[PDB]
């Protein structure tokens, strides 16, 4: 664990805050004084009392992961406390919280080009990630945290019906290419400002219409360009998908739309 994750001293960080609960255990907000004395906002997940050995490794595993990232559009990781109590893992803080509940209270609020700057920014982080080799899993709004100044950042690399690639769900065959598929999916969370995926249908329901070649419809007044590029990334032939660099390509045209456009077939 220590390989990729600093150990921080715990007289160096100051609890301030708790901002919500996380599988393992509460989640707050404080203070990390870094060694050069400089103070930073953190978030950070505490591991629950009374764990076992399998929570805990399963629990400083994402630390693992997510220490091998260095990345503006990837979550930060600031170190871990392992040799006192409670454990925890420190990032750097995101004042917005989650993507789709923060877009959830700003419905129409924002500008087309405000989303596909948050868009942007997913894309990246994603293109980092599958060049280091790894695949999310459990890429959703819900994943990314977005701070004081709109930026998004990936995260939760602990490892999800909504958010899966056809044939990963069939027989979990998980690539960059269903990566690609959940961005997809968290395309159309944001262009609908948080709305949930396929709302509240029956999880064989959506796998079935999925697989039918039925599509989440485009969000209101969503962009065409913005809804083709949803159903490119959910092309049912997973080689007919684009790359996260040709995604990021394809957002940095559109950041420098007129066209405006149950589940289509
Ligand atoms: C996606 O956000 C989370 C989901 C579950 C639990 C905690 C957070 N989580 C994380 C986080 C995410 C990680 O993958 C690893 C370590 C951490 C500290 C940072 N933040 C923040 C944050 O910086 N600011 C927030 O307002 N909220 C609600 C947050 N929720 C999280």
């Amino acid at each position: 664990v220590h390989e990729f994750a600093k150990e921080l001293d715990a007289t160096n960080i100051s609890i301030d805050k708790v901002v919500g609960a996380g599988e393992f255990g509460e989640v707050c907000s404080g203070r990390l004084k870094l060694p050069s004395k400089k103070e930073i906002s953190v978030a950070i997940k505490t591991l629950k009392v009374g764990y076992t050995e399998k929570q805990r490794r399963d629990f400083l595993g994402e630390a693992s992961i997510m220490g091998q990232f260095d990345h503006p559009n990837i979550i930060r990781l600031e170190g871990v406390v392992t040799k006192s109590k409670p454990v925890m893992i420190v990032t750097e803080y995101m004042e917005n919280g989650s993507l789709d509940s923060f877009l959830r209270k700003h419905d129409a609020q924002f500008t087309v080009i405000q989303l596909v700057g948050m868009l942007r920014g997913i894309a990246s982080g994603m293109k980092y990630l599958s060049d280091m080799g790894y695949v999310h899993r459990d890429l959703a709004a819900r994943n990314i945290l977005i701070n004081s100044n709109l930026v998004c950042k990936v995260s939760d690399f602990g490892l999800p019906i909504r958010w899966t690639s056809p044939e990963a769900i069939a027989y979990r065959k998980f690539t960059s290419a269903s990566d690609v598929w959940s961005y997809g999916i968290v395309l159309w969370e944001v262009m609908s400002y948080g709305e949930r995926p396929y709302w509240e249908m029956s999880n064989q329901d959506v796998i079935k219409a999925v697989d039918e070649g039925y599509r989440l419809p485009p969000p209101m007044d969503c962009p065409a360009a913005l809804y083709q590029l949803m159903l490119d990334c959910w092309q049912k032939d997973r080689n007919n998908r684009p790359k996260f660099e040709q995604i990021v390509s394809i957002l940095d045209k559109l950041i420098r739309l007129k066209i405006i456009t149950n589940l289509l077939l």
